[PDB]
C-alpha cells in the first residue's frame, strides 16, 4: 500500500528538518517527492504497521532495533557494493549486520556524554559520588546539580552498568540470551545510587527528557546527560556549555550503550531502488550529512570523509571518549525485551513503589523470558479447535476422512459449555465472534443442509460457492444454536483459549 | 608393519568412493598409490592395530575419538602453517585441538536432522509429543511415522539431551569428568519418552541404521533421523524428501552432539609427509571436497571456500540449524567410555530388559567409573600372594631380605585352608593350577632342597637353571603337599582370587 | 621525608643501574636521588608508609599496589595521553586500580626455564621426564633441576598448569569468594613437586640463593628464574639457554605474570620531582637501557625500547612463557593469597603436612574476608559516642544533645564499662584504660573544678589547651567515685567490644 515515492520516519529528537532538506535536493534531481515524518514511539509503531505491509519506505533508528525487525522480516537486505562499503567505517557496518546480511545503512555513532553549564560548574564532577554535595552547593543558589531523562533506561544504563551490570554476555562470538546481567550486584549498586539521589531530593523521579532539557537550557541545573542531537537547542539557548566524560561510580567509568543511527528499507517498500539511491548518493555524502548535522548533530558520522573533518570538534571527541568507555549495543531481537524490562524497573525503583532488588528481579526474569511460540497472535493463548480436539479428546490427528460419529459419545460432553472464537474467511468481509458451543451437529458439513430464498443447500456446498472450500467437508460442525434452531459452524474456522 | 604409500580408513556410511577418486588424482600426480578401506567398527579397530604399530596411514572419524587416540599416542601432530590454517574455520581446528596440539585435519561439520517424506508428511511434526498420534494416522495407511537407528546412542542422544541430559559438564575452560549428566532428571524424561514409543508399538526396539534407511527409502515410514551422508541414497530412491529441525521435547530443542569429520595421521605412518600433502593439497580443496561430497555429502565442510558455495543448500542449512541447537562433542578420552555406557543403556531400556532408572544408573556409573591400576592386566582381578601377605598378615612390605621364620607363629594359621592359584613362568610352557595351602615350607627356597635323577638341587637353584631367577630366593615357599609329601611353591608365583 | 628523592627497589633488580639514572637526574636538577634495597620491602613499605614514612618511589610487581592504593599509601600518578601512549596499554591496565592509575609500568616479567647447554643441550619438554633426567645427571655428579622453593612465585606455574588458580575472573572482575588453590588441578601439581622432593630429586630447603649459586657453578642442569637473573649467569661464563617451562599433564606451566611498577608514596612531598624522574629519565630508552644493562628488566613497557630489545630470544621466551601464564590480579587479597600459598607449598614440601592438609588451609586463608580499611589497629574499637548512639540512645548525638533526658537508662548502661581514654596528641600524654562508674552530674561546659586556687570548667580547660571539645554540652563519663570523681569527655573515649 506504499506509493511510487519516498516516505521516511526518523525520531523527533533527530534533525528531520535537515534530513528533509536532503529530500528536497533529491526531488530537484529526480522529481521523486521525499516526505519525512516523526511519529511518537516510532520504534514501536514501525513493527506494527510494517507487519501489515504498511509503514514508511525508510526507517531511521539506533541499530539495536533492526535485528528484531530483520527477524520479523520487516527489513530489506540493502545492497551496497564494496566501492560504497569502503566509504564508511567497517565497525559501523558490523552494527547493521544481522545473520551475515546487511540490513540498514549506518549513519552515525551516538553516545551520551555529560553536558554542563560552565558559568555554574566551571569544573564539573569527575564522579557520581560527589554529585550530592554539589547539589547542596547549587541548591543554595536556587539551582540543582544534575537533571536528565529518568523515564528512558538509555540514560540510566551508563551508571547501572559502570560497576558490572550488563544486558547479555558476549561469549566467544555471540550473545548468550540466557546470561542477563541486570540483576547482578554491580547493577544493583548503580541503580541504588540513583534511587538515593531521588531519595535525598537531589533529583526528581518523574523528570523526563523534556523537563530536563528545558531546565538545563534555562540554566536552572548545572548538568545534564544527553547526546549530540541535544547541542543545537543548547546553542540556541545561548547557554555556555561544555561536553565531557560521564562521572565515575565506585571508580568505574559509566558504560553508556552505544548506538549507531541506521536507516533500513521497509521490506514492503516498492521503492527500494529509489530508497538506496537517496541513501547512498544523497544522505551519505558530506553535503548530505552536513545538512542533517546542521539541524541537529549526528555525532560521529559513519562516512569516513565527513567524520574526518568534524573530528576536531571536542564535543564529538568527548562523545567518542564516552563511547570508548561504554559498548555498542547488541542488535539481537531480545533487545526490546531487555529495554522494556529495564524501563519499568528503573522507573518503579526510582519511584519507591518497588525496591532495587524487587525491580531488578523482575527485570532479570523479563529480559530472560523466552519467545512464546510464534504464530499465536493471541492472549489469552488461543488454539485452533481442530488441534484442540485432537490433543485433548480424540487423541488422534484429524483429516479429510475423520468421522466424528465414532466419537459422539465423549465429544459431546467435551464440547458442552465451550466458548469458541469463530472467525470467517477474510473474503467474507465479516468479523470474529465468540459463540458458546452446545454440541456437535447431527451430520457432516457436506451433509448438513439448510434453505434460503427457497433453496436447499449444504454448508459445504455454500462455502464452496463463496470460494472457501472447507478443508474438512466430512466433519460434523459445532452447534452454537440449540435443538432445532441450530447454528452450525465448521470446526476449522473456530478456536479456543488455554 | 607398513609401506611407502598411502592407506586410508574412513567409515562405510561416508563417501569412500569419492575420497578414492581424490586418491587417483593424487597418484596421477605423484605416482603414490592411495588405497581407501572401510573396515567394520574402524573407530574400534584403529586403536588396537595402531597400538601394534599397524593400521592405515590416515584415519577418518568424528573428532570425538581422536582425543583418546592422541592420548594413546596413536596420532601424529599435524603441521599446517598459518596460510593453510586460515583456509578453514577456526572452530573446526578447535575440535581437533588436543592438549594445545592439532591432531587431525578438520573436514566437515555433521549434525543429525529430521528427514521426512513430503508425499506423506507435507507438514512434519514440530515436537516429539505429537509423534504418537501421527503414527496412528500413518499406520492406518500401512505406514509408520518415524524410524531411525536405535542401536547407536548417537541418534538417541538428541532427545535424551533436549531436556537437560548431558555427557560431561564444561566448567570454566574444560570438562569435569566427575560431573556426568546421563543419570539426571532431564535425561530420564527423554529416554522414557523413547521407551514409550517402543512400548506403544510406535517404534521397534531392534530397529537399526539399515532397517530404517531402507524403510524410509522405500517410503514405508514418514520420517527418519540421519546425517548429510544419508541424502545420496535418498536421491537414488527418488523419494521426495525434506530435511528440517528435529522435533522438540517438553518444548526443548533436540540437542544433537555435533561432530567434525576429521582425518588423523597414524603416529607410526612412515608417509606422514605424503599424508599431509594429500590432505592439504588434494582433499581439502574445492575440487577435493566436491568429489567426496558428490559421492556422499559431508555436510558443512571446513574449507571456507567450498562451504561458502554449498551454503545455499537448505539441507546444509537445516544441518547447521540443528547444529546450532546441539553442541560439539568433547574430544576427551572419556568419550568412548561415555558412548559405550550410553549405548547399552538406551538399548536395554528400549528392550524392556531394564528400566530407564536402572539403565541410566549403570550408565552414570560406567561413564564416571575411575580407571584401575594399570598394573592389573587381566580379569578376574587376582591379588598376588606376596601383596596378600603384606596387607593382611605381615602388615609390612616384603623384600629380598625378609625372613618369614620370624612370622611362622601367625603366618601358618593364616595360610591353612587357603586356596591359591599357582601360575608358572610362561617359558615353562605349563598351565595355572589351583592348590590348597597346608602351610609354610620349613626353609627358604634357596635352602629348600629336593632330588631327581639322583641329584640334589634347591628350588632356587632349579628355577635359576630354567632361566627364571626367583625374585625372593630367601622366602619360605607355600607347602601344598597334601600329605607328608610336600610340594613347595615360591610365593611370588601364587595369587588368590 | 625531605626535599629530595629516595627510591626502594628489590635487591634482585638492577638498583645500581637505576642509580646511574639517579645520577643523571642530579646532574640536571641538583636533586639527589638515593636508591635503597631493604629486605622484604614489599612488606616494610606498607608498615612505614602507614606512619607517613618510607621512600618517595617504591618499585615492585603490580600485584602489591592494589593493596597499597587501598591503604591509601600511593599517590595517583598523572601522566597525560602523550606519555600514556609511549607505553603499552596492557601495562597501564596492570597499574590501574579502581579506575585510577597508581604507578608507572616499567616492564613485564615472567619466569622461564633456564638450562646449561653443555649438560642439557636438549632440555625437557615436560616435568614428568625430569625425574629420569635427574638420575642421568646424578651419575655425573650433577642434578637436573634447582629453583627457589621458598617463594610460591616459582612454584605456582606448576601448581596452576593443570587447573589451580588464585581468584576466578568473572565477567569483569575477580570473585574473592572463588579461590582455586584447593582444587584438583592444584593438588596434582603440588603433589608432583612434593614427589620430586620425596624422591630426592630436589631439596625442600632450596632457596633462590642456593639455586642461583648451583646453576651458576654448573652443578645443576636447569633452573627457573626471571630476566634479572641472566646477568649473574653471564658473569659465570656458563653456557645457558632460556626457554619454555616444561609441561605437566600436557598442560603449559602458567606462571603468574608481573609488571615491574613504580608508585609514588602518598606522603612524599616530592611527587612532582618523582614523576619528572620517572617520566623524563627512567622511562626512556637511555633510562631503561641503564637499568637493563645492570640486570634485565625483561620486556619493558616503553614501546620504543622494547621494540629494539625484542630480537633477544631470552625476552622472546620470556614472553612465550608469559603467553601461557596470566597477569596477576592487583587486588588487595593478593598478599593473603601469596602468604597462604607460601606456607602451604613449604610445609607440604617438607612433609610436615600433606598436600590436602596444606591446600585446605591455603584455601581457607586465601579467601579471607577483609575488614574495613578504616580500622587501622587491633583490638578493634568503637568511639564511645557512636557506641552510645547505636546501643543506648538509638539516636545521633550532636552539639545540642542533653543526656539528662537519658540518665535513667544511660547510667546502668555505663556501669562496669571499661573505656580507652586517649588525650589529644598535643597533650603529649598516653592512652589509658579506665572503668566507667557513671555519667557526670553536669555537661563539660558546666562541670567545674579548681587548681592552683582557680575555678575552671572542663570545657573551659580544654579550650585553653587548644582542644575545643566537639560537644561541650554533653555530660562526661565519671571514672572517679563517691564525690571523688574523674570526668572524661565522651568524645575522647572508645570501647574495644567483646567476643
Ligand atoms: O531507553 C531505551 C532506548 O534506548 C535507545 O534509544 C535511544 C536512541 O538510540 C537515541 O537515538 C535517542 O533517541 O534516544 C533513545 C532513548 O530515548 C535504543 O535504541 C532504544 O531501542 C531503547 O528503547
Ligand atoms: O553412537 C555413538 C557414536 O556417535 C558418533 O558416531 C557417529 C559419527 O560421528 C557420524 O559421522 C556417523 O558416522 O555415525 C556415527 C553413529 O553411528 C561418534 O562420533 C562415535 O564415536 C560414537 O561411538
Ligand atoms: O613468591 C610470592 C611473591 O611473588 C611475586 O614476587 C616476585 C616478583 O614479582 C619478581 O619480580 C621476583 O622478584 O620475585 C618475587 C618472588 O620472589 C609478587 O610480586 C609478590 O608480591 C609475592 O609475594
Ligand atoms: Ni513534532
Ligand atoms: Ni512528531
Ligand atoms: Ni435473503
Ligand atoms: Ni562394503
Ligand atoms: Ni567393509
Ligand atoms: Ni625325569
Ligand atoms: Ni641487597
Ligand atoms: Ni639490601
Ligand atoms: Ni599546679
Amino acid at each position: 500500500i506504499e506509493e511510487g515515492k519516498l516516505v521516511i520516519w526518523i525520531n523527533g529528537d533527530k534533525g528531520y528538518n535537515g534530513l528533509a532538506e536532503v529530500g528536497k535536493k533529491f526531488e530537484k534531481d529526480t522529481g521523486i517527492k521525499v516526505t519525512v515524518e516523526h511519529p511518537d514511539k516510532l520504534e514501536e509503531k514501525f513493527p506494527q504497521v510494517a507487519a501489515t505491509g504498511d509503514g514508511p519506505d525508510i526507517i531511521f533508528w539506533a541499530h539495536d532495533r533492526f535485528g528484531g525487525y530483520a527477524q520479523s522480516g520487516l527489513l530489506a537486505e540493502i545492497t551496497p557494493d564494496k566501492a560504497f562499503q569502503d566509504k564508511l567505517y567497517p565497525f559501523t557496518w558490523d552494527a547493521v549486520r544481522y545473520n551475515g546480511k546487511l540490513i540498514a545503512y549506518p549513519i552515525a555513532v551516538e553516545a551520551l556524554s555529560l553536558i554542563y553549564n560552565k558559568d555554574l560548574l566551571p569544573n564539573p564532577p569527575k564522579t557520581w559520588e560527589e554529585i550530592p554535595a554539589l547539589d547542596k552547593e547549587l541548591k543554595a543558589k536556587g539551582k540543582s546539580a544534575l537533571m536528565f531523562n529518568l523515564q528512558e533506561p538509555y540514560f540510566t544504563w551508563p551508571l547501572i552498568a559502570a560497576d558490572g551490570g550488563y544486558a547479555f554476555k558476549y561469549e566467544n562470538g555471540k550473545y548468550d540470551i540466557k546470561d542477563v546481567g541486570v540483576d547482578n550486584a554491580g547493577a544493583k549498586a548503580g541503580l541504588t545510587f540513583l534511587v538515593d539521589l531521588i531519595k535525598n531530593k537531589h533529583m526528581n523521579a518523574d523528570t523526563d527528557y523534556s523537563i530536563a532539557e528545558a531546565a538545563f537550557n534555562k540554566g536552572e541545573t548545572a548538568m545534564t546527560i544527553n547526546g549530540p542531537w541535544a547541542w543545537s537547542n543548547i546553542d540556541t539557548s545561548k547557554v555556555n556549555y561544555g561536553v565531557t566524560v560521564l562521572p565515575t561510580f565506585k571508580g568505574q567509568p559509566s558504560k553508556p550503550f552505544v548506538g549507531v543511527l541506521s536507516a533500513g528499507i521497509n521490506a514492503a517498500s516498492p521503492n527500494k531502488e529509489l530508497a538506496k539511491e537517496f541513501l547512498e548518493n544523497y544522505l551519505l555524502t558530506d553535503e548530505g550529512l552536513e545538512a542533517v548535522n546542521k539541524d541537529k548533530p549526528l555525532g560521529a558520522v559513519a562516512l569516513k570523509s565527513y567524520e574526518e573533518e568534524l573530528a576536531k570538534d571536542p564535543r564529538i571527541a568527548a562523545t567518542m571518549e564516552n563511547a570508548q568507555k561504554g559498548e555498542i549495543m547488541p542488535n539481537i531481537p531480545q533487545m526490546s525485551a531487555f529495554w522494556y524490562a529495564v524501563r519499568t524497573a528503573v522507573i518503579n525503583a526510582a519511584s519507591g513503589r518497588q525496591t532495587v532488588d524487587e525491580a531488578l528481579k523482575d527485570a532479570q526474569t523479563n529480559a530472560a523470558a523466552e519467545f512464546v511460540d510464534i504464530s499465536h497472535k493471541s492472549f489469552p493463548i488461543s488454539m485452533p479447535m481442530i488441534e484442540y480436539l485432537e490433543r485433548f479428546s480424540l487423541k488422534a490427528k484429524i483429516n479429510n476422512t475423520t468421522n466424528l460419529d465414532y466419537s459422539r459419545r465423549f465429544l459431546e460432553p467435551f464440547l458442552r459449555g465451550i466458548n469458541v472464537v469463530y472467525t470467517p474467511p477474510q473474503s467474507f468481509q465479516s468479523a470474529p465472534r465468540v459463540y458458546r458451543v452446545n454440541g456437535l451437529s447431527r451430520a457432516p458439513a457436506s451433509s448438513e443442509t439448510f434453505e434460503h430464498d427457497g433453496k436447499k443447500v449444504t454448508i459445504a456446498s455454500y462455502f464452496h460457492s463463496r470460494n472457501y472450500p472447507l478443508k474438512f467437508p466430512q466433519l460434523h460442525c459445532l452447534n452454537v444454536g440449540s435443538s432445532i434452531k441450530s447454528i452450525l459452524l465448521p470446526i476449522e474456522l473456530c478456536s479456543i483459549e488455554e
